[PDB]
């Protein structure tokens, strides 16, 4: 499980942990928001498909930081949503291939004013993700966290 950012800059594997800088391209939405589409932002691969398969969850706790602190929402996480901040481990995403893939991460916010929003500057803390690797011949388990940061100016719809 080694991946990278959209920018090409690289996220360290092992159990190390990170400050990972995306662009982001909020959204309003009929109900939830969009605040970062990760799946367009971070590319990932194994680089032993043959020895091993990778598994991937996002682990409880994860959740908004910076200046959006305060808000609820939602992650779609590999076609499914779930609350936001997390308080359940997600199931697993599978890499299985050297061929990068998204993480396919997306995250949203609950509406809670009319028609507000919150200015994100670059390089700002938008949320921290908690992430927990595991694979199917061996016992290594290990999480790690993911600190992601923002690399352009937005607004954040929070109507």
């Amino acid at each position: 499980f080694a991946c990278k950012t959209a920018n090409g800059t690289a996220i360290p594997i092992g159990g190390g942990s990170a400050n990972v800088y995306v662009n982001l391209a909020p959204v309003v939405n009929v109900g939830q928001n969009l605040v970062v589409d990760l799946s367009t932002q971070i590319f990932c691969h194994n680089d032993y498909p043959e020895t091993i398969t990778d598994y991937v969850t996002l682990q409880p706790g994860s959740a908004y930081g910076g200046v959006l602190s305060n808000f609820s929402g939602t992650v779609k996480y590999s076609g499914s949503s779930y609350p936001f901040p997390t308080t359940s481990e997600t199931p697993r995403v599978v890499y299985n291939s050297r061929t990068d893939k998204p993480w396919p991460v997306a995250l949203y916010l609950t509406p809670v004013s009319s028609a507000g929003g919150v200015a994100i500057k670059a390089g700002s803390l938008i949320a921290v993700l908690i992430l927990r690797q595991t694979n199917n011949y061996n016992s290594d388990d290990f999480q790690f966290v993911w600190n992601i940061y923002a690399n352009n100016d937005v607004v954040v719809p929070t109507g």
